């Protein structure tokens, strides 16, 4: 039989490992994964009329926003990403750097750091969010100014409600000081630059750092966008992109559901049980995407009995 799984691209490595283990436990089963962007994966079900047994989004909130109640009765937040500061043995002051002093290292004139385009890449605007949130955490109101405002065409205003608003101009108008910053649209250019020592530090997800074998500084959960419990702190920063669209600091949390129109719901239950259980947990730990344990569910009383045992 066949199990159809639509998942976010960033879930590819762990879901590959899940496919292998699930097929090893279930001989006759053919797991057919489709990797795409999270919103695209959801739209396949909600707009294109495609049938999937499992839907996994890199933004859990897309499930209640777009699928509930017509296509989903429940969802579970099961893992997260986290913003880190990646480096290598070639990075200046790598021996010194830690969670307490990372921004002080970045302040040094000879240190160069990379981040993605904040207009086009979530990792890009997230680099700005994390840096701004650092100010309240470390009691230093010049971190964002020194690192970003002084070296780019990005600006900052304070909204009437106390929220920090970062303004990103046209990509060609960001015009970074290249002695301090490497800014790229394609993240692989930045990871390559870190590998060769062209940059010293790189704002990227933990998953990416671990995949490349980079060292990294773990950042406080209050600022690193990893934790559901710090959602109200993350929301204290917003980023306005050139087009006018505004994004808000929020947890980077993965969500899963079995769609209401799944063709093999019973088999889907067993797959999600593997994902939420000890096997899936370790797989996600190993890919730098820490699991939420137990997973946090909405619509728990509408979930299969087997899955209810695996959620809060």
């Amino acid at each position: 039989e066949v199990l159809t799984v639509f998942h976010a691209g960033s879930l590819s490595v762990p879901f590959e490992e899940l496919e292998a283990e699930f097929e090893a436990q279930h001989p006759g089963v053919d797991v057919q994964r489709e990797a795409a962007g999270s919103a695209q994966s959801v739209r396949k079900i909600t707009e294109l009329g495609k049938k999937a047994d499992v839907l996994a989004s890199a933004d859990y909130a897309l499930i209640p926003s777009l699928m509930v109640p017509e296509y989903a009765d429940w969802y579970a937040a099961f893992a997260r990403n986290q913003m880190i500061l990646a480096y290598t043995n070639e990075s200046k002051y790598g021996d010194e750097i830690n969670t307490d002093n990372w921004y002080e290292i970045l302040r040094r004139p000879d240190v160069r750091y990379g981040f993605s385009n904040p207009n086009d890449d979530p990792a890009g605007y997230r680099s700005q969010m994390v840096t701004q949130l650092a100010e309240s955490y470390y009691n230093d109101d010049m971190i964002y100014d020194d690192l970003m405002l002084a070296n780019t065409g990005m600006t900052l205003t304070t909204e009437e409600n106390g929220t920090a608003l970062i303004h990103v101009p046209a990509s060609e108008e960001i015009s970074p000081n290249t002695s301090k910053i490497m800014l790229r649209s394609m993240e692989v250019e930045l990871s390559s630059a870190l590998e060769t020592g062209e940059i010293d530090y790189l704002y990227i997800y933990r998953s990416v750092a671990e995949q490349h074998g980079f060292e990294y500084v773990a950042l406080p959960p209050a600022i690193d966008l990893s934790s559901l419990e710090y959602a109200d702190n993350y929301s204290k920063v917003q980023v306005e992109m050139v087009n006018g669209e505004v994004v808000t600091g929020s947890p980077i949390v993965y969500g899963v559901t079995i769609p209401n129109n799944a063709e093999n719901s019973e088999l889907a239950t067993e797959f999600v049980a593997l994902l939420l259980g000890e096997t899936g947990q370790q797989i996600f730990i190993e890919n730098g995407q820490p699991p939420i344990v137990p997973a946090i569910a909405e619509g728990k009383d509408s979930m299969p009995e087997e899955l209810q045992a695996l959620v809060v």
